[PDB]
């Protein structure tokens, strides 16, 4: 077998007995009546039992040593399964294969029975995810801070081409990998109201929730490293949700309790996008109340705050805990007593943001009366602050009243709000883009006025991905012949994937690796008949994009040009075209109605498609339903042609692209976030860029854009506009796609139309490459040789060297 | 040590290192770290393992033989703590006490960590938790089905005298002892409408809810046997309670879940009272909807369901779980499609009711209209079911119009109702009282009718407690003594007391027997310094009175006593009288005013009385706070009078007046319930036994109550009543107690004033006996000695017998 650890003869003997002790001391089951589900189990406790030896020895390691600590504020952690991550990163997953061999199991089909952890949305949440990964490889004493939601992102289902959510009840068979810690529990404050004091502001009459922790292990790569993630769970005290007296019910009271526990309920299934709601504010400040008096009492142990910052390092995934900054200074003013500027001193240089997208909709700007309702203090805090940043800026630049009102945290009209994106700014250190492109966007467009003011603070680091689940885990096949010939170093230096570039000619690699990316298609043909059933043909190029569904990522451009296949085979049916399964899938957010449009739309091409006799096995439409990261494991890997074509200029980054170009697919997108750089390290011929530059979308907004014009000169675009509008491709309901059509021409904000022609001539191209085998994986091998710099380790290195302050380290923990 | 079991050299060794193997791969702890939280629970699953192996080998067994099987369907199991039980009937208390004390720890200060499983409310629920002990230890094949509360009876908190309540949030920090069992979850329908097709009603359009099984194992004394108690959980679908689309909101429908889920969230807090809340109706259906199939499965394991009754018992305790005989007659019926009277014949036939109380406020009468809405259904069964039985006594007796509507399950007036208990008799081939007086007047008074059409069904099961848990559990310093001269085998044979008589005038066991009360006394009497705070003379005689607050148990006589005592004192200082520590506890359910008005009295009459200089260390009144099992454990064994004084002919039986003679105290009371079988057991010399019989009441009930004249001849009864409305007792508001005064002399159903009297003159004689240490401590030996009719091992071999059909047996299981 591969090289996914030893199979020893002590281990696998130990580990059979101990998989048999929790199959009966602990699932309670004997041989007879135990289900796959209590195989799973017995496993997980098995594996878990390896790594609290090192996770206690970690953790008292820093106690000890004493490090600087890293805190990741995330409202996101999207972590997917753990129980094969766990087993590579331990160097586990031979021995337990062999060990559940010998007990006569599959271990494959028990890691399918693990619920993924879906605390997340999308790319923010997975980067999270990825960081805290490279965080414990790298040997840092780092912390991901979050929300433990017993409801993660919902479940996505095709009702009739429909998307139907349902809920995520991760939790309802248990979670093997969590323990509760009831004794760090904490009380977080709401609603209340001010008393100015002789000696200090005092937040009063406030409502109590209490936070309770629970960890789960993060372990580094074979380095016997294990760092934590702690997520707060809401709790409702016994007392006033009970004692608050004087008629009410106290079965009532009771049931009642079930409004403050409300708050780690669901998480929001939003990406990109705002919605300025109570409960969401709850969540945030109710993640940074817990997380920051844990902060504080670690480092009490360790009053002179002077030195917080030499311990402490907290990294803001986002504006969502954004409220960590005036509750740092609440905490360090009203109840440590320190005066404003020594304590917005530490503040400042403990607190680093990261930004994560430039568009409007997805910009939190919070109404002054939710904030003035729920959390009077830091409102008050939050002015103040504003006040003095404004004086800086007006002593800065003396006379431009515009510039003042521009960078005000505070914006006037209908309702007032406080810009959070301001705020982070203003109370960071250091305030940096996901990409090089969209770290120039931030300074010369939306923080524009702050770059000119504090220089400094704004940074680029470009997103990353873990080779360890995005390659040795998801790919061990391809990860296997790449170590035949380089070795097993570049699991944790990914640079040396370059040393790939001498066997780009060999004749034996590229024959493996065009073997494995067919194995690997095969195998997901194989789970596309077995759990969604019916049948795809795993000899054409696998075309595909999955991300959630947006306006600007464009599924709709994808769309155009299955459409514009389909009836070019419809004209000249006896012309030879290069065979496509292109593949769609994601989630759209429940209210946004236009991305649930376009699901509907896909589903519907499909059904057209993949029924004409005449088109045959040339084309086939697939929407791959419920797109998580358990489900990303298994296409990526089997993908041949992976799509990022969002309009230039609006994805900041992007990680799926990464995650494409290191498993043996080649590239079709725009000159957009990471693409650019990812173009860049392979070189542009082994790319197949297309469309606008964010330039060329200026220009066009500058003189007007008109999807008219391309609608009138260009014949293919106006059929294929003419189809959706008379029912083609809905004939019970011949206006159903109006809503498309009247967008589409009325009002793109991501100009499809204008990207069209460069993207369907751009396709043929890649056609013609794939009628080429040998040439086809020449240039695959030059874009995963290629890839080593997208790795979340190079990322982290950055942060820590850049931003935190700190000196990674390769070097393995004294064993467990 | 005593007879705790064997400290084996290997086993106290094997312990040791599970506890910690517990600590560091369960706790994650290591002994720097680790809290006695921590402790406790490295122990508790070190105990659990231990019967882990006899649990499964017991539930194989029943598979293999295939016994009747025993059903105890409640809505109440009060447990309490569950780890030294746990070691008790395993033999395992003296080895974890060596093995924990060389890890250098308390054992005992770790079992007071334990929270309490408070799933019920008082007599009817504690004796399910006795049954289940008693079943196991008789090696019958039963199983306890109940509701899995998260919250179970609430805590009780004094707040100037006044009770507070406040969330039982038992599961906070989880529960070692249970295990889910997510594979036999099962559906359970609400609401919904009927259709009548061609073959047969089907129930229609129903709102689904899941009930998730919960299995804590019950270990039956030393004889390896392990049976299990199936609590369940209400969970929400993940489809309609979500999937029911067209607007409402996505983030909503998810915390809409908890509607659902609130049908086990809180144990009703009404002991003897009913509420007719639909919560509580759905509470009801749920236990009995999910049980009924899960019992219908097992069966249909082992379809002719003539032999169903052969091989299925289930045991009604109280009205609670009445729809269990509509439920089953619908499943046989709607779904199996057997005859009606078939369904009739089965049902009957497996099916048995037990009755807890004759008082009216206690009776289940459950208005049609709620029904008709939840279960449209049941309500047409339970028409049918009246229909033919009506028909059957009209039958019986010709003419008697009177007796048909007064016979009815349905109830006309203001809104029509249902009978449950005329329900439960109707189905069922037995019904028992708890008490021979109980049972006794059942027949004469509240079923009459019943008992004239069916003499055979009514029968007689006086209630009983385990000798495990109220003796060598809470008393193990008298559990010595008397083994010391009979041996251990009284444990499981109680009748073998006995042979105590023959020691009642040894002269080193009457000194030993005063000795363990005396260090029972003094360990008491530390605990409520350490955890209450406010000293006690260990040396007065310990009148303690603790049970629910009710008006018929007569809380308000015992104060009437108190005051008594304390105005004879305050007229003659200095003359001798034995002093005394009045103890009064219990829980008042939060809606019931007159009996929080009761509680209040009592406090208030302490702060008088304790702080009078001129009564000094003779008299002391004491409210205990939280009265619960685990309390009673400690409070019961340091008694020296038990108060059992409700109205003759109230009190069905009453359990914690056997608990109480079993442990070395001498008992003053009325002859009501089991009061009367215990003198005769004891003889009634040895009893202090006053007031009126049930005769007396019903003679003053024919001439008419009237609380005057007592008030009028008695001079200190008169003294009293003028005391509390001049407001002696409450300076500040002088009139605070006018609603008890009030009903006293103007609505006392219960004529506290007719039994005064002969109360205060019977209190005068077991001073007079205190006196005499020698006597005193004869008499107790008089009544330990002839306590072994009421252990609940006697009680079960009758229902077992006389009942379900199945023989007992002491047989051990073969070994673990
Ligand atoms: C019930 C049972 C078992 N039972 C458990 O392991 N386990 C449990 O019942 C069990 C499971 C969970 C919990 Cl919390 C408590 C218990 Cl006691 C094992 C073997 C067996 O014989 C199989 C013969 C071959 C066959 O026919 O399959 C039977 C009958
Ligand atoms: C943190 C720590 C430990 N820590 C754990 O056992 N356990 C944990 O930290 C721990 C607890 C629960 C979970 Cl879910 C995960 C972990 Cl990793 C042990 C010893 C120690 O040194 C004590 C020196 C003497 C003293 O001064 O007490 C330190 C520092
Ligand atoms: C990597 C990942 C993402 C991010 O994809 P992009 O294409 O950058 O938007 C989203 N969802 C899942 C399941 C992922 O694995
Ligand atoms: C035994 C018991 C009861 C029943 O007491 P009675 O005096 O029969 O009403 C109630 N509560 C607890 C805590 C018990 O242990």
């Amino acid at each position: 077998i591969s090289v996914r650890g030893l199979a020893g003869v002590e281990n696998v003997t130990e580990l059979k007995k101990n998989f048999n002790r929790h199959l009966h001391f602990t699932l309670v089951k004997d041989r007879n009546v135990a289900t796959p589900r209590d195989y799973y189990f017995a496993l997980a406790h098995t594996v878990r039992d390896h790594l609290v030896g090192r996770w206690i020895r970690t953790q008292q390691h820093y106690y000890e040593k004493d490090p600087k600590r890293i805190y990741y504020l995330s409202l996101e952690f999207y972590m997917g399964r753990t129980l094969q991550n766990t087993m590579v990163n331990l160097a586990l997953e031979n021995a337990c294969d062999e060990a559940t061999y010998q007990l006569g199991l599959d271990m494959e089909e028990l890691e399918e029975i693990e619920e993924d952890a879906g605390l997340g949305n999308g790319g923010l949440g997975r980067l999270a995810a990825c960081f805290l990964d490279s965080m414990a490889t790298l040997g840092l004493a780092a912390y991901g801070y979050g929300i433990r939601y017993e409801f993660g992102i919902f479940n996505q289902k095709i009702c009739g081409g429909w998307q139907m959510e349902e809920a995520d009840d991760w939790l309802r068979y248990g979670n093997p990998w969590e323990k509760a810690r009831p004794e760090f529990t904490l009380p977080v404050h709401f609603y209340g109201r001010v008393e100015h004091t002789s000696q200090g502001a005092k937040w009063v009459d406030t409502q109590v929730v209490l936070a309770m922790p629970y960890d789960t292990p993060v372990p580094g790569y074979r380095n016997n490293v294990v760092n934590t993630m702690r997520l707060w769970s809401a709790k409702a005290p016994n007392d006033f949700n009970l004692k608050d007296f004087n008629v009410g019910g106290y079965i009532q009271a009771v049931l009642d309790r079930n409004l403050a526990e409300n708050i780690s309920r669901v998480l929001y299934p939003n990406d990109n996008f705002f919605e300025g709601k109570e409960l969401r504010l709850k969540q945030e400040y109710f993640v940074v109340a817990a997380t920051l008096q844990d902060i504080i009492r670690r480092f009490k142990s360790s009053t002179n705050f002077d030195a917080f910052p030499d311990k402490v390092a907290i990294q803001l995934n986002d504006t969502h805990p954004s409220l960590a900054i005036p509750e740092l200074m609440r905490v360090l003013v009203d109840l440590e007593r320190l005066d404003w500027d020594k304590a917005w001193e530490v503040t400042v240089k403990t607190c680093a943001y990261t930004n994560h997208t430039v568009i409007p909709e997805a910009l939190e700007r919070w109404p002054v009366h939710l904030l003035e309702t729920l959390l009077p203090r830091h409102l008050q805090i939050i002015y103040e602050i504003n006040q003095r940043f404004l004086n800086r800026v007006a002593a800065a630049f003396p006379g431009d009243v515009d510039r003042l009102r521009r960078m005000s945290l505070v914006e006037e009209g209908a309702v007032k709000r406080i810009n959070m994106a301001h705020l982070c700014i203003a109370g960071s250190h250091a305030v940096n883009g996901v990409a090089r492109i969209h770290s120039e966007i931030l300074k010369k467009t939306i923080f524009k006025d702050f770059y000119e003011l504090e220089p400094h603070k704004f940074q680029n680091k470009t997103n990353g991905i873990t080779p360890r689940r995005w390659l040795v885990l998801c790919n061990p096949g391809l990860a296997e012949i790449i170590a035949e010939r380089i070795g097993e170093e570049y699991i944790s230096d990914l640079d040396q994937l370059r040393k790939l570039l001498s066997y780009v000619d060999d004749e034996a690699f590229i024959r493996d690796v065009a073997k494995v990316k067919q194995e690997n298609k095969l195998k997901f043909a194989a789970y596309l008949e077995r759990e969604y059933k019916v049948h795809i043909n795993p000899n054409s190029l696998f075309d595909v994009q999955v991300k959630r569904i947006h306006e600007y990522k464009r599924q709709l451009l994808n769309c155009l040009h299955v459409i514009t296949l389909y009836n070019r085979i419809k004209k000249e049916p006896n012309k030879f075209v290069v065979p496509r399964t292109v593949m769609i899938g994601g989630k759209a957010a429940p209210g946004y109605h236009m991305a649930k449009m376009i699901i509907k739309l896909i589903t519907a091409i499909g059904d057209v498609v993949n029924h004409d006799p005449v088109v045959g096995d040339r084309l086939r439409v697939i929407f791959l339903e419920n797109y998580r990261v358990s489900l990303a494991e298994k296409v990526i890997p089997a993908a041949d042609l992976s799509e990022q074509i969002s309009t230039a200029g609006t994805e900041a980054s992007g990680t799926g692209n990464m995650k494409f170009m290191l498993n043996g697919a080649l590239t079709i997108g725009t000159m957009d976030g990471a693409n650019v750089e990812m173009a860049e390290e392979a070189g542009e011929e082994n790319f197949f860029i297309f469309g606008m530059r964010v330039e060329d979308v200026d220009r066009l907004d500058q003189r007007g854009y008109n999807a008219q014009e391309y609608y009138d000169r260009i014949p293919e675009l106006r059929q294929i506009i003419e189809q959706l509008s008379s029912g083609f491709f809905s004939p019970k309901q011949p206006d159903l796609f109006k809503d498309i059509v009247n967008m589409l021409m009325h009002h793109d904000r991501f100009k499809v139309f204008a990207d069209y022609e460069e993207y369907v001539k751009c396709q043929e191209r890649v056609s013609a490459l794939y009628k080429n085998p040998r040439e086809w994986t020449r240039m695959v091998i030059r874009n995963i040789a290629t890839s080593g710099k997208f790795s979340s380790d190079r990322t982290i290195a950055q942060y820590a060297r850049e931003i935190w302050g700190v000196e990674p380290s390769r070097q393995r923990l004294p064993a467990p």
